[PDB]
């Protein structure tokens, strides 16, 4: 079997605004049952309390499920909904749908590797877990998984790997208590050892190297975590290439510097298979599909060479979306990109990835 | 009688470090006498009520006053203290320290026009005036005794207009462009009723007297900068950015070279929140945002120091209004 | 035909925990049918783009629709859903269930007169008449009809007025450019004001002009504008009476104090555990100031960006600090230096 | 010698507005060789880089070393200035001037105890000791410092505590690896100092002290704290409000704790132990014999309240809104703007201390 990804970015506006999601369908231009990810940007606050974010999430289940003609409970485990919340600037709210089927021949002509969609579920994570090797070890199992799932064995070929596990919570702690457990305290924590779990799984970092006491130079650099919620079940959602992929679609990955640098950008644009030196020219702005960049807040608060307060400042997390929007967009000429972060930092560096078309 | 005007982009780690400055004037390498203006960033709000950005105005006037052996009170109309607040992202709190002399000999092999510096006050403006076509007419008034200050005449070798006028602001801004317009024939007397491309206004205090800075070329320069222009189309556009730095004299397609990069001594944006909600055809949140000032001024540092790799960018704006902002582009000649 | 009128306090944890509010009527205590209105305060912004507030109202609505066993579109003009966004402080995000029967035996053991609810529908308000007097117009046939539901006639008794009004749009304007008309949130929130006055005798139709009881607001494209009457009667069968009063300043506790004492508990300065307890529910309205002066001092709460929040969580402080109910209905934040503020308590 | 104290309390319509603050001398009201500390309320932000506090900081020492006739930088360890900053909805900008002068004779007529202040200052407190007990230990030190400078003894009489002390800096962590030290960065020096004081007024024994319990171990707090932390200056500062039977002050202060954030009781209880008769509400002339309230009003433990979910611990506002809160409630009992509210960092219980009259027979 060869598989065939396609991704589809359609405009919302407001968390619930579902309309052009359902003409998706409705036109017969997608089958809702291919469906395998939706992948978001909401209008809010981008913060662990952003109700709007979470209004997204229903909204677009809620879409999804009736143009499938199933009850929303059954999207249970089949789609991943990723919706990262706050869209400064630049940056237009949307949601790239991600479907992907499989083909018992594999088209003619297609150049190179091609897109290839994995997933893969967690073990429960329990409040004990959070932050601690036993998270390190389910989310590298989950990755491991998710690579299978796409029939990718060379992680060189995986370029981008998002990772939503949980946090947190009062009563997940009052349940750890309840069972004579402890915690480490939190989304800072399960982010950290998410990550940790990636970079396990894709071999850039030993095993050995791992205990709870060097969690919070061990990277990933194709890592995207986030966490919310109660739900125990972690979920993986992994992008990468393969010599059998039958998508007219590419992915590639680069890393930002600097809070002001475009080259990892460009990087992930040009890896993924577009040629050019410095600028895109229009048609090469149209090959870009999508930009999954992570832009969480710089490790120092200088800038070449110079003092700036992406740090200090109150609103640094929107701040840092806002920037990343702007470079983001500033090559691709398309508002429509997925701009995450700005939680807490490659020292320095900042992973993106970029979706280009790959024609027969 | 050669104008002679230089520039010096100096950190602050906040408002009221002025350590950078004074060495300056300290290591001998600045005249403190010769300063014409101080054109700065400071860290905070950029609101109305930003008391960082006063504190920096104060800290800084305290310090020029200082190296310069007279009391405070002295500079009262022989320095331009400019202070934008708020410097989300990139932007990198500095002061752009701004000298001009003249000399008795103009020197030989500097190519094409070269940076002058021209400046100007208002008769006072009355409360009664602002907003209405009495301000309009008396910044204009200023403004043409900015471009006689420099020896300039023709206007568009003007690029780069900053008013600063008061408050009871919204208006003040606008009538200040619309003084502006006037002033470079951009726009006809007869056209005004209470019923620019290079104007950069801004208003607040209680203080009558408007004041204009004005950044031009001339052929008469012996600077060793030169000043251009461009117009940022829409929010995510970075082509005015680099048409200011190419009309100011950079040969370049698309991108800089380090070395390019390193020839752009200051760049100068206002970054007003776009006039629609639309970008490249989609909906943006960047009029709805309640830090929608903050934001506008986060995506212009981005934009311009992607290009010049310089954190210590002059980025202002965050003013409410399709597109159409102005930048200005200071480099070596 | 004697009215009874009930209020339930229950909590949200998130604009879109319905959990305490499905059990109010899965329980049996809360006949669904019977539901009137939904007042409630989510956590957000408060703003005009909160859409948290539109999370909480679209999950109210899903959720009564449901332990009413209708699709959701019914509830059309059937209940009044009436959410304010913003919840500093000691606020605790709720919603307040208002139900409404109408019964056969006027009890007695029940003195004096008792709260009633009164709802009312607009004429379409046209984009062109929204701040100007056809506005002001429709938003009082309203009031009229809202007091007639009731059962009131007397103005004297009303004592909290809601109005629900639509805000000027693009394509509002739009429309009302295609047909050679020209437009005046702010605007709609005062005419609306205005409108509650008029029906109310309190200003002369042919006409400093406040009314007293008015809390108003705005936003979305619908034309029709919605109003919500809180008042007593004789003739109620309700547990419950309502009273208001005037908050002189922003730090004046006074206001909340007689809307307590007039809607029916005695008492000079504090509450009692058990006097609190009678207290259900409290609906102040804190818009900002008139003035950046306070008892002859200057403050910040004119200039202050986040201006609607403190608002709020000042209003909410004095409230809370009075009744010890985090569950109190804060409203506000807007631009302008008196508030209005309505308690209903136990009748008993 | 008798101490006597004094508190003026001045408006600010911005953290450079000395005018009134200047007035206070200028009309003889006041002698400014007296001054002793400055405690003020700026607009702005109240965060970590909230450069408004600093410009009422540097504005206020220039307007008092100009009244004094000497040097900005005489004021160096003379004057206690200490700005809060963030000054939202009832709270109105201002600066509490406080007075302190020795007399040979006490005026008789004064009832019970009164007003005095003492000051004290810590050794370096270098960044390795930042949040750890060697911090501990030099704040109790400063604090037991400032009681003997106030001629008090009895803990019992101390009221209010305000420890000012070092945060850690970026080029202070660069200065602790230098030497081969380790650190750990606001929030800890706040409860070091905090339990500094504590130890220093017995209210909770040495012994009970470790590195592993100062942020752990809540039971372990001191009721009159008000501990802040900023800048890179390694030397602390106490400034302490107490009584004595020797006061020739015409003030007395006292101090409650706000149980909850809805609580005005600590408020009142403040007032009351201060010297106020009164069961639930102040009669005008009551309030006008309250000269200031010092009100921390730091976050809460829980989100819980009343048994309620609230927002106070998500809320991005949440060290703004709680200030708000807590000036709503000191406002609405005193009926005056100008009150000393601090806080919004992090821990249910907060200080309160008021500083009303105290007349002679």
């Amino acid at each position: 079997r060869y598989p065939k990804a396609s991704m589809h970015v359609v405009p919302m506006l407001a968390p619930n605004d579902t309309a052009a999601f359902r003409a998706l369908f409705a036109s017969g231009a997608v089958d809702p049952a291919s469906v395998v990810a939706l992948i978001a940007k909401s209008e809010g606050s981008g913060l662990h309390n952003d109700h709007a974010r979470v209004f997204a999430d229903v909204s677009l289940r809620t879409a999804l499920a009736e143009a499938r003609g199933c009850p929303v409970e059954d999207l249970a485990d089949s789609v991943t909904v990723a919706v990262s919340g706050g869209s400064p600037g630049v940056i237009s709210p949307h949601v790239t749908v991600v479907t992907q089927e499989w083909v018992a021949d594999l088209p003619a002509g297609l150049p190179g590797v091609g897109l290839v969609v994995g997933r893969g579920h967690t073990e429960p994570i329990l409040p004990e877990d959070i932050g601690r090797t036993a998270q390190v070890d389910k989310v590298a199992d989950a990755v491991a998984a998710a690579m299978l799932d796409a029939g990718v064995t060379d992680p060189d070929d995986v370029h981008l790997v998002m990772v939503k596990g949980p946090a947190l919570s009062s009563r997940a702690v009052a349940d750890a208590l309840s069972r004579g457990k402890t915690v480490v305290t939190s989304m800072c924590w399960s982010n950290d050892a998410s990550a940790l779990g990636v970079a396990v799984a894709l071999g850039e970092v030993k095993r050995d190297l791992v205990a709870d006491d060097r969690i919070r130079d061990l990277f990933s650099a194709v890592a995207a975590t986030s966490s919310g919620g109660e739900k125990r079940g972690g979920e993986v959602l992994l992008l990468a290439n393969s010599a059998q992929s039958a998508s007219e679609l590419r992915i590639g990955h680069g890393i930002t510097r600097d809070m002001a640098d475009t080259e990892g950008i460009k990087t992930a644009i040009r890896t993924a298979g577009v040629d050019f030196d410095c600028c895109l020219s229009p048609a090469q702005q149209a090959q870009v599909v999508q930009v999954f960049g992570k832009f969480v807040l710089p490790g120092s608060d200088v800038l070449r060479g110079q003092h700036i307060t992406a740090l200090d400042d109150h609103e640094a997390h929107h701040v840092a979306k806002a920037v990343g929007g702007a470079l983001v967009v500033s090559i691709t000429g398309q508002p429509m990109s997925f701009i995450s972060g700005g939680e807490r930092n490659p020292p320095g560096g900042n992973p993106v990835a970029a979706v280009v078309r790959r024609l027969p």
